[PDB]
DNA sequence: TTGTGTTTTATGACGTCC
DNA sequence: GGACGTCATAAAACACAA
């Protein structure tokens, strides 16, 4: 049992690069980065869809209004 | 330190789509 | 179908005032 696991900078480097592309993944996208940064395209899915609750979080808090 | 507060992987529940 | 989307939540991992 391995409960999680940190990802290279390397591998957030490119992860990240690509939300700033699309904060969604097509399938081909999903795959063809699964597989040149090594990971599940489980994974790469997981991440995207976290990644969108962090921005979520920012824009919400980022409505200061004060 | 350290303890305590936030950030990063990850899962299951449930929901939307033609 | 059957792929993905949101969630509330858990726990490893990290950051950093007292």
């Amino acid at each position: 049992d391995k409960y999680r696991v940190v990802y290279t900078d390397h591998q957030r480097l490119e992860l990240e690069k690509e939300f700033h592309y699309s904060r969604y993944i097509t399938i081909r996208r999903k795959a063809e980065l699964a597989a040149t940064l090594g990971l599940s395209e489980r994974q790469v899915k997981i991440w995207f869809q976290n990644r969108r609750a962090k921005e979520r979080k920012i824009n919400k808090k980022k409505l200061q209004q004060q």
